[PDB]
């Protein structure tokens, strides 16, 4: 059970736009989550080989992490803020699916998710 390649982060064949909502997701949301005390395990794809989790990618077919989301924002991969919000939600849900409730990694994800939801509530309206 080798690791898969990381998610795609740059596609020159997709149309691009710079918007106040996408800028907020990078400059505020990704920034504030990245610096959270529990952010480290979520800053790069799950290395299931190094962590000796041979079933991780048998269970999780839509992996996602904040390093990927940072790159997607930087490369104008998303047309809409909702596409980026979905990637964050996928990251949290993957953790909740793979692990037992109350596991340390789940409590950490839950704390990151709480901060995420607060920042998404303050998502500015489209300019
Ligand atoms: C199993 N699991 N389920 N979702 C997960 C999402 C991310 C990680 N990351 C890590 O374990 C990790 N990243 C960098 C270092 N570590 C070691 C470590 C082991 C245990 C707890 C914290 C950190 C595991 C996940």
């Amino acid at each position: 059970s080798m690791n898969p390649p990381p998610p795609e982060t740059s596609n020159p064949n997709k149309p691009k736009r710079q918007t106040n909502q996408l800028q907020y997701l990078l400059r505020v949301v990704l920034k504030t989550l990245w610096k959270h005390q529990f952010a480290w395990p979520f800053q790069q794809p799950v290395d299931a080989v190094k962590l000796n989790l041979p079933d991780y990618y048998k269970i999780i077919k839509t992996p996602m992490d904040m390093g990927t989301i940072k790159k997607r924002l930087e490369n104008n991969y998303y047309w809409n803020a909702q596409e980026c919000i979905q990637d964050f939600n996928t990251m949290f849900t993957n953790c909740y699916i793979y692990n037992k409730p109350g596991d340390d990694i789940v409590l950490m994800a839950e704390a990151l998710e709480k901060l995420f939801l607060q920042k998404i509530n303050e998502l500015p309206t489209e300019e």
